[PDB]
């Protein structure tokens, strides 16, 4: 239980150049049939806060804008704590995510590549979800999901997994709720015993949350005041 902190971004004065950034709807909407078209505009950092706007403004063909950026070719890790301390918005149509991919998406491609959504928040739900995707030992595609009870997702929250060789433990402040076995690659998971990516985003529909937006909902703000990684 001792961990050393490796990486970081607090966010104090700006975004670090550890992030990238994906730009437009990608394909059938980020393959989900998202609404959003990415932007970097969407992105700014306000009194140490990393603050993701979702707005509706007409761009591309698309009515609303968002951001998407990830750590993809600057920083990545095979095992650790990786947490965050995000306020999100609860609106119909929302889908703010703190995720990771495997950097192998490259080459084997997703789900291959293995994806872990440390939290994914849909529409006004009262309770947010931590997931494993991936491809299984039979060539098929398979999730592991989790949720827990958050009254108040709209405050800070602290959302964190806990990644070995054995095993991946998901967390809301402190509490855990979800925990998958990775042992020896069970259930075909060998693509979890190598480097991810870190991703923060803000979708505005999709399969998942469905398209009733709210349009009244806009601008809406994902605040992360931190993401920091640690290791053994
Ligand atoms: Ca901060």
């Amino acid at each position: 239980q001792n961990w050393t902190l490796v990486w970081q971004d607090e966010f104090t004065n700006g975004i670090s150049s550890d992030w990238v950034f994906e730009t437009g709807n990608g394909n059938s909407g980020w393959g989900n049939n998202e609404l959003q078209y990415y932007r970097r505009e969407n992105a700014t950092v306000e009194n140490g806060n990393l603050v993701i706007t979702a707005k509706r403004e007409s761009i591309g063909g698309y009515n609303y804008t968002s951001t998407r950026m990830k750590t993809q070719g600057r920083k990545s890790w095979k095992y650790g704590k990786v947490e965050a301390r995000i306020a999100m918005p609860s609106f119909m149509g929302s889908w703010p995510a703190f995720w990771m991919l495997g950097d192998n998406i490259s080459s084997v491609g997703w789900p291959a590549c293995g994806e872990i959504d440390i939290m994914e928040h849909v529409n006004t739900e009262a309770q947010t979800h931590g997931t494993i995707h991936w491809q299984d030992h039979n060539n098929t595609y398979a999730n592991y999901s989790g949720s827990i009870p958050v009254s108040s997702v709209t405050s800070y929250h602290i959302y964190t997994i806990e990644w070995d060789a054995s095993v991946i433990k998901w967390f809301v402040d402190g509490n855990l709720y979800h925990e998958a076995s990775i042992a020896n690659g069970v259930n075909g998971t060998s693509e979890f015993h190598n480097n991810f990516f870190i991703l923060l985003n803000m979708a505005i529909g999709g399969n998942w949350p469905g398209f009733n937006i709210d349009n009244n909902a806009f601008p809406a703000r994902m605040l992360v005041d931190y993401v920091r990684v640690y290791q053994k």
